[PDB]
């Protein structure tokens, strides 16, 4: 199946994304820390990762920088941080796309499709 | 020879981009109509296109639908149409990214970089 990993500390976000994604026909995995995010990324072979930056054990930008040393999987940042400067940093570190919260599930899922067509 | 095509009808935006994109050492080519745009895409062989949507000779979403039949060049739309369905439409048409005006140039440049790195692969 099309595998998606969500790295987000807040269940309400993770339930909401899963539902929408499982509704669109994707298998979904989860992680609620940065550290557990990296392990799941290396074990579940996700085709796409949705990343949150405000995580309790570190900033997700360190996740993107770790990840990109060993993986080229698409990464969409979904975060409360809305500064232009936050977006620039995360894209340059290696994220592929960035949506601030609050967001529209519709826009997400479409950007999800963009990221899944180009790399695969 | 990293080549950007800007297809945008208001001049001020076009030279705002050129000032920005020429500053990182790229080559920039302008088009003010959808027709002269589609054309430049097929001809100048650019590495990316920044695509306006509100054009005099038709809708940018048709620029994409058409393009995707003969080019795979990354497309980033830059348009004032700030609507969710507008974004979904353009993306589903084969746009790679979408930034609404008004916009920060820094973020447009970082998103341009994503499209270069992902398509050189
Ligand atoms: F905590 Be995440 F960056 F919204
Ligand atoms: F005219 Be563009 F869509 F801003
Ligand atoms: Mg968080
Ligand atoms: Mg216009």
């Amino acid at each position: 199946m099309t595998n998606v990993l969500i790295v987000e500390d807040e269940q309400a976000i993770r339930r909401f994304l899963r539902t929408a994604l499982e509704g669109d026909g994707m298998r979904v995995f989860e992680a609620e820390t940065l550290q557990r995010g990296l392990l799941e990324a290396a074990t579940r072979k996700p085709d796409l990762i949705i990343l949150d930056l405000g995580l309790p054990d570190g900033d997700g930008i360190e996740f993107i920088r770790d990840l990109r040393q060993w993986s080229a999987v698409p990464v969409i940042v979904l975060s409360a941080r809305s500064e232009e400067s936050d977006k620039i940093a995360a894209l340059d570190a290696g994220a592929d796309d960035y949506l601030s919260k609050p967001f529209g599930i519709g826009e997400l899922q479409a950007r999800l499709r963009v990221a899944l067509r180009r790399h695969s």
